[PDB]
Order: structure tokens, then sequence, then C-alpha cells
């Protein structure tokens, strides 16, 4: 795998960092990361499941898959790489109900690596702002198809009728940053596994 392909992922990871409203409570205090490793995930069965669904979505969306590269933070990265994203692990909870959530800002996804609101932080030091423990984030291929634009909380079980996803747009008394929600696990492929540390400013 080319170093230039990985430089592009590294650049997306670094440039999409934003200052969070919680002052770093969930994901820690940092302006940049120390990127340790970028691995391309090659799971043929998951890739075929993804491309089969992408073709179905494109056909239902004027021959346009509306694919985006987006981040996903989770304590379950290893199960995701082996078994794929699974909506059965999603329960009504979160702004847009029982879906699989993605961010275009790496720092947003970083707030979910150790759990919701950062959980209790890293397993070894119980620190949400740990600068020592190595974190992992996924940089995913996500099929949005016809995405339903929403500003306020809308607890869905599935995509709205005629749609393939939900796009959560930033609003005054709502989201600070965008979020993208799918309700079918086969609509995302965990393309890159990023191993990194947040860096002390
Ligand atoms: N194959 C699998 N095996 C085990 N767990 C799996 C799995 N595929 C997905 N999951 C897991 O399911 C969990 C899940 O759906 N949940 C729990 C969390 N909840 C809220 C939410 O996702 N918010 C949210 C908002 C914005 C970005 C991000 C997130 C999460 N990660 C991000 O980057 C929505 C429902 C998630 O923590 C994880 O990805
Ligand atoms: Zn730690």
């Amino acid at each position: 795998p080319d170093d230039k392909e990985f430089q592009s992922v590294e650049e997306e990871m670094q440039s999409t960092v934003r200052e969070h409203r919680d002052g770093g409570h969930a994901g820690g205090i940092f302006n940049r990361y120390n990127i340790l490793k970028i691995q391309k995930v090659c799971n043929k069965k998951l890739w075929e499941r993804y491309t089969h669904r992408r073709k179905e979505v494109s056909e239902e969306n004027h021959n346009h898959a509306n694919e985006r590269m987006l981040f996903h933070g989770s304590p379950f990265v290893n199960a995701i790489i082996h078994k794929g994203f699974d909506e059965r692990h999603a329960y009504i909870g979160g702004m847009f109900g029982a879906g699989i959530y993605f961010a275009e800002n790496s720092s947003k996804s970083n707030q979910y690596v150790y759990g919701i609101g950062g959980g209790t932080g890293c397993p070894v030091h119980k620190d949400r702002s740990c600068y020592i423990c190595h974190r992992q984030l996924l940089f995913c291929r996500v099929t949005l198809g016809k995405s339903f634009l929403q500003f306020s909380a809308m607890k869905m079980a599935h995509s709205p009728p005629g749609h393939h996803s939900v796009t959560g747009r930033p609003s005054v008394n709502g989201l600070a940053l965008a979020e993208y929600v799918i309700y079918r696990g086969e609509q995302a492929y965990p393309e890159y596994l990023i191993t990194y540390q947040i860096m002390r400013p």
C-alpha cells in the first residue's frame, strides 16, 4: 500500500480536528494527533456485501451512491473489522435513533473511542485525555444514497421512507458539527484502521 494513500488519510485525520464545546471532556485536550499506524482493511466478504448494497442504493438514487469517506470511533473496532458494521448493536439512543453514526471531523469520532461521552477513558489509566494509550479510529467508506437532511432530534428505527440515510446538520440549539447515520450495516465498509495518540497541546 502506497505512502501517498496513507498521507491523504493522515491529512484528513489532522485537518478535520475541531475545538469541542465540552472543552475536551469526552475525547481529551489536543489540537493534533501522533499518527502511529494506518492499515488498509482487506476483508473480501465485507467488501462484496458493501459493493452489493452500494449498487442497489445507486440504482434507487439516480445512479448515484452518494459515497463519503467518514470517521467512526468505537470500543468495538476489532469486531467491526472482522464482522462488519452491525445495526443489531444499535438501539434507540442518540439524536437520530437506532443507526450507525459517522463524523466528517476525526475529533468528533475520537469522543466515542472509549464509549459514549468517552466512557471512563482508557482501560489502563481511566483517563479520557490519556496521552499514553494508543487509540484506534476507523476511516470508512459510507454509502449515504438519498440522505434525509435533519437539524433536530428524530428517533428513527430505519431510514425515512424513500431514503438511505440521515444527515444531521449543525443548528443553534442542536448539533455543533455534522453527523451521518445509516440504518443498515452493509452501507459502510471499515476501509482504514488508524492507530494514534492525541497529543498534549
Ligand atoms: N459488528 C459489530 N460488533 C459489535 N459492536 C458493533 C458492531 N458494529 C457496530 N457496533 C457498535 O454499535 C454501537 C452502536 O451502534 N450504538 C451505540 C452508540 N450510539 C450513538 C453514536 O453512535 N454516536 C456517534 C455520533 C457521531 C459520531 C460517532 C458516534 C459513534 N462513533 C462515531 O464516530 C448509536 C448506537 C457503536 O458503539 C459501535 O460501532
Ligand atoms: Zn491510558
